[PDB]
């Protein structure tokens, strides 16, 4: 991020992005430039039933019939092959449509990351005849090894996040 | 563009995109801004013989055995079926990777662009902790009907730019 970014995105981070943190957990902020309109990449990350079309590493993502995208609806995801994980249950934990800003947290499921805790936000940047998106994404986790967890997790986040930035752009070509 | 890169690219554009425009031809100016290294950009689009890794509508195109690649050097072209040409002999104007200047002539072939002419050229671009490019095309070509060459011209020439976007982009992903 540039230092005008970071100063603008100083209220969302204390307003969506601070933590209770304590020794047992771990927790980090992450940041992607995306070059498309927020409302773009916005309507891509809002989708909690479809996370496998802005992430990695998804087999598979089940939701129950007749869906309904609101707080306390669940999400069956099967990882693939070969990571720490094999299955998570999650539940969207808010969904707010007007601020930009979303969250999730694990309820269940055969993994390595139990008590994780997940809040995206989208961010409109206009300079001159620029419009881009900022996006950050905090998490918070128990903390089993101790840098193997952050390690992980700071990893999947950024690659996770380098996918939303490389759908939302395709979608934005002229 | 923005107004600042407008104003850091007029020297470029004296230097390099100039013509002498006379009733019989068109010509115009088009920039396409990527968000990767210019040296990478400049990798990319100075490899007179391979225009199909960052060009549209190319069926083939083939050099000479023990190709050079250095002023005078040919290219042949074969379009994709459905455009207003079919061939084109194209030849290798100028290269200078020092200055990151490239340009073509058209030199023959089944086509209605007669005497195009194109220059292309890369700039960088670096605010803060950002590094980004501009790429500047130009052309010259016969005007044969008026309105449509610099129509079809110019959606091509962006097309193309944004083509080479999308290939430096790729390649820039961290
Ligand atoms: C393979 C990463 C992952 C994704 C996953 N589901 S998800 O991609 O839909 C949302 C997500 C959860 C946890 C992280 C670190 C990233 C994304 C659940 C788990 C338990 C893991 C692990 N390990
Ligand atoms: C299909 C566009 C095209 C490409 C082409 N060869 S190229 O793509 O390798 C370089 C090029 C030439 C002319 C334009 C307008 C764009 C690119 C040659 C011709 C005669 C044409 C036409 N019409």
């Amino acid at each position: 991020l540039t230092p005008e970014e970071r100063s603008e995105l100083k209220n969302s981070i204390a307003e969506f992005h601070t933590y209770q943190l304590d020794p047992g957990s771990c927790s980090s902020l992450h940041a992607q430039r995306i070059h498309a309109p927020p409302e773009l990449v916005w309507s891509i990350v809002r989708r909690f039933d479809k996370p496998q079309t802005y992430k990695h590493f998804i087999k598979s993502c089940s939701v129950e019939q007749n869906f309904e995208m609101r707080v306390g609806c669940t999400r069956d995801v099967i990882v693939i092959s070969g990571l720490p994980a094999n299955t998570s249950t999650e539940r969207l934990d808010i969904l707010d449509d007007e601020r930009r800003v979303t969250g999730f947290s694990i309820i269940g499921g055969e993994h390595r990351l139990t008590n994780y805790k997940s809040v995206t936000t989208v961010h409109r940047f206009e300079k001159e005849n620029r419009i881009w998106t900022v996006v950050l994404e905090s998490y918070v986790v128990d903390m089993p090894s101790e840098d193997d967890t952050r390690m992980f997790a700071d990893t999947v986040v950024k690659l996770n996040l380098q996918k939303l930035a490389t759908v939302a752009e395709a979608m934005a070509r002229n």
